[PDB]
């Protein structure tokens, strides 16, 4: 029989597992712990005290090393022998040539993730990649795999890598692994969809896992334990939105405080727009936007009234148009409250008087909210606002007050700042009040 | 009547946003048409005080807005919301998409209102790279953002992909895809879609729908969207693409480029920084003046054909006569502005190629290449011949080359004596004059 | 008409117009015509340009049409449909036209760098022409793999003979890859090589690097190769030794390049970007890296002595892939150790030496000295010409320590590799390698 010695966490070990099933060729599984839960016994078999190791044979059992001649002894016993090595002696050079560089990719891609806010350790992987795709292009003709249409060892090697760097460098460095290398992401999404690839992988909160071992204690994503990770600012009313429909939706998150202005020189690397919040997903992916992160929140959440109505075309409609009238209001209160503009202090009046006339339909029936006796996305967008509003008038504005000429608006931003949800997101308006003479 | 009723403009990819949607998810409305800006009536802006179309009305009530109509439209056809994505994190991704459409319909709209601009032209090379680099960080395969699947991402960017291909092209020089291979491919696909291409302008309306945009003094508004040939009065590269105008009776709006400088300007109408430059209502480039002369005779339908299509022969005997009338040009331009032997025999070999064709009189009796009228090869040489008669004797220390080649000597007098020549060329003792500031310019250190 | 065609098979502008013959399904009578030195007088006399091809028409009236994209037209405008490959519109036509009007260029870089194979400045030209046909195929193109997308039309025709002969020459001749800065035009090729027409009228990868010799300088360093196998090569090289033990051992042929190092030649980085020697060169004019990787190239295309890989059985090919990764870890430990000294060199080196010894000990080839048994193969390829530095540098270099007193099946390979008369043919005297180590401390200071 054969027997394999794996950790379903190992890409080395996912290499010998593809092109066992690529050539047909049935192994008998061991599991085998890795680092503190790697056993005595089996360091006794692989004194290199890695996995995989391959034993052949029932009666007079000797192992082989290594995943790569491994992965080529399947190969060379299942027909055709050694076709996945190639056809030609040309061929068989070319991907022999690119194996010998697959280690430097993966050396730059694993120092990135035991270092991933360093800049450096962040170029050499762009760098590396970048190398790669040049490897690719001049084999290339048309795609996806290294030898196009043919899937070879050369896809074999990497893809088990592709395969969990893809949301690995996300969550852990917000580095997308193909943004120097469009080649390498069609031989990764053709690989992917190979029964071979697709029944031996791990799922993405598996490879975000499998590698916290590598990175650093002190990144900031590790309190997290592989959950959703919203970075985040005490005083942002933009943060505030997604904090709200977090309280709203029992949403769980993990918060990263980022300081601003001066933001932090690795904030870049997580949002290139140097911009809170931003939220990471378990799945690895980046949701960002503050009502993009509510309206991905209210998609995924599970507990609570939804804040926006699926199933009703025309409250969708409502919900749309409240939101898209509370982003011209955002941007006329927080462009007069920083410059002063007599164009800014007219469209927030604008907005204000949209966003009213539309509470004074009711489209959610009666009650103070937009969504009527309970907040939806349109209360949780506009809400944070609303305080900042509260807190800059009349103060700071020689008299003029916003709400005694818009009743319904001042009503939800009351019935808002009364809510359970609203005292555990809000610093107090004096706190409000106090960073806006910070300010100027 | 129905319980949908849209109201548009023709002319407006905001409209065109909301009725690709309708197509796509097999929704039916009643078109309301609505005059634009000036035309805009009174009741219609009572409707939608924002004063834009679309404006789609319900039962009955009012929705605003291109993207909120368009959603509406995605929520109330089978299957209910699927342009806007199947899951929680493909949906982000497209509205994430949607929220950067509107820096790119800025950027396109800040050059339409500065053609030439070097700045609003940086800035559409950005924007545009911009969006390629979102779509290659959402696709693997393409064409569209989600790859196979058309999305509303898509539907909000491809009718200005539509009107931006030819109005850019014929307001900037500007290729819209030239930073953007990817948004290319997403163009191409989305086209050929059913519910694109029954929705789309012709590229000529693509190119007046945005002429209110434009600066009036912009070098090829004069044209009202017509044929503009980029020109200057004295290079007989020029004199080829209006002789063949003047042949074949093809409308042109001439635009004076001036040379030696030419204006900063003219590089972003032509890259090779030369006249002629053909431009045409479909917002397409004709570029090189004997290409120029060919496509005029492909689409023009009046006079005789400069080239004698369905005889293959004869083709050959216009295509070889064309290519010797290049090495002509070549030896007397070169002759002409630096001297030389080596560009004196070229100039002697060339005519040499060309009387033996002329010689052999495949197009039958007459003084011209063509027999009793004039073809492409007489287009592409007499400029030439012309420039030589000016040259020669007067600055070639005697030397006269129609002397020794009497059958070109033929073919540039009879040339001459035709109404389109009249019509087209300076006078002899102007090109002299030309000559002679042209050598005063070359000896001033 | 009847038709006759002059032309060499080894000439890419008579390639254009058989693959237009061949599109176009028209008939022809073939006359070979020698070429240079070889061309004869009647020849001359029907085209006095003195270049193939020519095209003869009609056995009654016989005409003569010169130069291939003439020649090519007219097979074109005489078969159905009647110039579809110039294109179906005006406007296709155009880009079609002026695209053909830049191919020259394109051909002069290329022309001029195989004359000139190890120039810098000829090379940068290359990559600037290479990538401007890219950009115009990126301009017309929407998809690809052709100028005109799926339609193959002469665009195509007129380059592709030129992409498929400089795939190999270029290679061969100046290391460069003709694609690198052209990756469309590279799709471009791969989609025409597989047409009929083009299949079955191009010449072998030989034949190609052949039939470019005679613009190549005399002097150019894989000349004397004679199209053969050329070994970029130093006679004190371990990493060399290996390629040159292969090709002692399988009665494989090359043309040994001697390159110097520390410096190396400014043109080597051409022939191998990693700026080392061994790289070996293919007659079909690919590049075959890394010492390693070069011994099993040969070790599969030579046809003489015993295999050196064990083809055939699973297990076997294990223990010598096996054996040559340790060998591995070997050189790199003792080529640290001997290079820049320290214990941590030194440590890896007893480690790798006791991972060949323990798999010698297993004697999985056999009775004999070598890991191959009785006879070398791979793995005591891999790892005998570090043994010979191994011996050249202990103990006279390192204190007393011989590693060979603690690995004796190692030290019997050693000893029976150095005996064999494939080492005595490639290894210089123990003594040489000793002042070679010298040398190497007194450049270190
Ligand atoms: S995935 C966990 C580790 N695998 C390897 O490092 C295998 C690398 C070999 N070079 C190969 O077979 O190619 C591993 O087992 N590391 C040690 C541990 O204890 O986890
Ligand atoms: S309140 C702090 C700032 N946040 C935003 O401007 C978020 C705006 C986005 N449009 C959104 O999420 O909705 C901030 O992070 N400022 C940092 C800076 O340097 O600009
Ligand atoms: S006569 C003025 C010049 N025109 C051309 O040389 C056109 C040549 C093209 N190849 C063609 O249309 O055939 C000109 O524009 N000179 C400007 C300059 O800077 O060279
Ligand atoms: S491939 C051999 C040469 N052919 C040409 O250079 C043709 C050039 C024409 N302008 C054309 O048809 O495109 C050739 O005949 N060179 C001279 C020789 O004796 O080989
Ligand atoms: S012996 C001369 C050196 N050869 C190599 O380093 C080849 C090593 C490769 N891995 C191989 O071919 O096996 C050499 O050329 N050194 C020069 C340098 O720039 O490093
Ligand atoms: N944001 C609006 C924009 C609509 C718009 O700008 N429409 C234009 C037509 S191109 C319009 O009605 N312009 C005013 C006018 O034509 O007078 C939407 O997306 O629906």
């Amino acid at each position: 029989a054969l027997k394999l010695y794996v950790s379903a966490t190992c890409p080395f070990c996912h290499r010998v597992e593809i092109v066992a099933r690529e050539k047909q060729v049935s192994y008998d599984r061991v599991a085998v712990g890795l680092r503190e839960e790697m056993p005595q016994w089996y360091k006794q078999i692989n004194p290199r005290e890695t996995v995989p190791t391959l034993e052949v044979g029932n009666a007079d059992k000797r192992f082989m090393f290594e995943s790569m001649l491994i992965a080529q002894y399947l190969d060379n016993s299942g027909a055709p022998a050694g076709a996945l090595m190639g056809s030609s002696a040309a061929q068989r050079h070319q991907i022999e040539f690119f194996l010998a560089q697959v280690g430097d990719f993966i050396g730059a891609a694993h120092g990135l993730l035991r270092d991933p806010l360093s800049g450096e350790k962040r170029k050499a992987m762009d760098d590396n990649a970048a190398y790669v795709d040049g490897l690719l292009a001049a084999n290339q003709t048309t795609g996806p795999y290294y030898c196009d249409g043919e899937f070879t060892m050369a896809d074999v090697a990497l893809v088990p890598f592709l395969v969990r760097l893809k949301p690995a460098l996300m969550y852990y460095a917000g580095y997308d692994v193909f943004c120097k290398a469009p080649r390498m992401k069609a031989l990764w999404a053709a690989a992917a969809q190979r029964a071979s690839v697709r029944e031996t992988s791990p799922t993405a909160a598996q490879c975000i896992e499998n590698y916290r071992h590598l990175v650093p204690e002190s990144a900031p994503m590790m309190g997290a334990n592989g959950g959703h990770v919203l970075y985040s600012n005490l005083f942002c009313p933009f943060v505030d939105r997604a904090r709200l429909a977090s309280e709203l939706r029992k949403f769980q998150m993990h918060i990263v405080e980022v300081p601003l202005h001066p933001q932090p020189e690795w904030y870049k690397y997580i949002n290139p727009r140097d911009t809170v919040p931003a939220l990471f997903t378990p799945s690895g992916e980046a949701v960002h936007e503050s009502q993009l992160i509510v309206q991905y929140i209210d998609c995924v959440a599970t507990k609570g009234s939804a804040l926006v109505p699926r199933g009703d075309a025309e409250k969708e409609y409502e919900v749309g148009f409240f939101v898209e009238n509370a982003g011209y209001f955002v941007g006329g209160l927080m462009s007069w409250i920083i410059r002063g503009g007599e164009d800014a202090k007219a469209e927030l009046q604008w907005a204000a008087g949209e966003l009213e006339q539309q509470l004074a339909k009711h489209p959610f029936g009666e009650g103070p909210f937009f969504g009527g006796k309970r907040m939806n996305a349109g209360d949780v967008a506009i809400l944070p606002f609303l305080v900042r509003a509260k807190a800059f008038m009349p103060e700071f504005s020689g008299g003029y007050d916003l709400f005694a000429h818009f009743p319904l608006l001042n009503g939800l931003a009351e019935a808002g700042m009364a809510t359970p949800e609203a005292k555990s997101v809000f610093r107090t308006l004096e706190e409000y009040k106090e960073h806006i003479r910070k300010r100027q």
